């Protein structure tokens, strides 16, 4: 399939250099199913972050790998469907930092689509996972795809702030070395890393200050 059937057109053009790799991934995923190994999120959600316009991305959030529990991952990093409770621990931790930083009430639900509609790309370094097996698709080929995505964003040379959560930060910063790009890092919001530096990192206000510094408009982070 042409990438234009799977992703928004700006993203299809940006990712055309890795189109074969995306096709390779689809073959991998189908072979996993044939071998009895499922993946998450749903196939139609794998590339969901790339269905919001490439040309509108102002903030890139980059996590590690999708939630491994069935019913959680939706193809926007960290997000869940609006009916999901309890929220996953990483998301609950994100929302505590959100209230600490911004002073807003806790969100009504775990659905981050408003951020995606507002120019926040909710990416992961690796775009699939086998259920119950954290990080199990590492090294399977997503990395080249997400490197192309990140570099293509950087190459726009439009104001961009990248928020890097977790162990990929040192790998990803060189990909964001470009005019009008700034990368800020912390430990990941997961259960056993959040209290080692995620909390207190204030990414939402920081990203807005960095955007304004560059002459861009800040993100309205307010969730319903
Ligand atoms: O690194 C991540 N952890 C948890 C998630 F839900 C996600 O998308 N990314
Ligand atoms: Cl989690």
């Amino acid at each position: 399939r042409p990438l234009s059937e799977l992703v928004e057109r700006g993203w299809a053009a940006a990712l055309e250099p890795v189109a074969d790799q995306v096709a390779h991934m689809g073959q991998f995923l189908r072979a996993e199913i044939a071998a009895g190994r499922r993946y998450l999120p749903a196939g139609s959600n794998v590339l969901r972050a790339f269905t919001f316009p490439f040309d509108n991305v102002r903030v890139l959030i980059v996590g590690q790998d999708p939630y491994p529990t069935p019913g959680h991952a939706v193809g926007l990093s960290f997000s869940v469907a609006p009916d999901v409770r309890p929220w996953p621990r990483s998301l609950a931790n994100i929302f505590d930092e959100y209230t600490a930083d911004l002073g807003y009430p806790l969100p009504s639900n775990g659905d981050l689509t408003p951020w995606a509609q507002r120019g926040v790309l909710l990416l992961n370094r690796v775009l699939t996972v086998r259920p119950s097996n954290p990080a199990s698709h590492r090294g399977k080929g997503w990395e080249a795809v997400t490197e192309c995505a990140i570099r293509a964003l950087a190459a726009r040379a439009a104001p961009l702030v990248a928020i890097l959560w977790g162990r990929d930060a040192s790998t990803l910063k060189p990909m964001l070395a470009a005019g009008n790009c700034v990368a800020i890092e912390s430990p990941h919001p997961s259960p056993l890393s959040a209290s080692r530096g995620f909390f207190g990192s204030r990414p939402f206000s920081r990203a807005n200050e960095l955007l304004v510094g560059m002459g861009a408009e800040p993100i309205d982070w307010r969730l319903p």
